[PDB]
């Protein structure tokens, strides 16, 4: 009963914030490598951030590097994504998904489950 559910998307001005946040449950949170991907029609799902089960590392992509900061709560078990410089670039469907290691990768089929998703508009 793996569940990975995603909050927070909408609409943002290119001089405003947004933070995202994905529930997680099902599993020792805490033993898992997260990570966070985002997807445009008809393009492949592209690594945005990810870090190791304890958070003390990560890993971004080198175009959201400085604007969006990947953290994780192991007490609430929830991971969060907040883009404190969102630009039109960013307009997305973002995913969260568990790695399959306590580590991390930027191979989205090295992630063994998925949330459902949720729309960022950066207007």
């Amino acid at each position: 009963q793996v569940q990975l559910v995603e909050s927070g998307g909408g609409l943002v001005q290119p001089g405003g914030s947004l933070r995202l946040s994905c529930a997680a449950s099902g599993f020792t949170f805490d033993a898992y490598g997260m990570g966070w991907f985002r997807q445009d029609p008809g393009k492949e799902r592209e690594f945005v951030a990810a870090l190791i089960w304890s958070g003390s590392s990560t890993a971004y992509a080198d175009s959201v590097k400085g604007r969006f900061t990947i953290s994780r709560d192991n007490a609430k078990n929830t991971l969060y994504l907040q883009m404190n410089n969102p630009k039109p670039e960013d307009t997305a469907v973002y995913y969260c998904a568990r790695h399959r290691t306590a580590g991390f990768s930027r191979r989205d089929y090295e992630y063994d489950y998925w949330g459902q998703g949720t729309q960022v508009t950066v207007s």
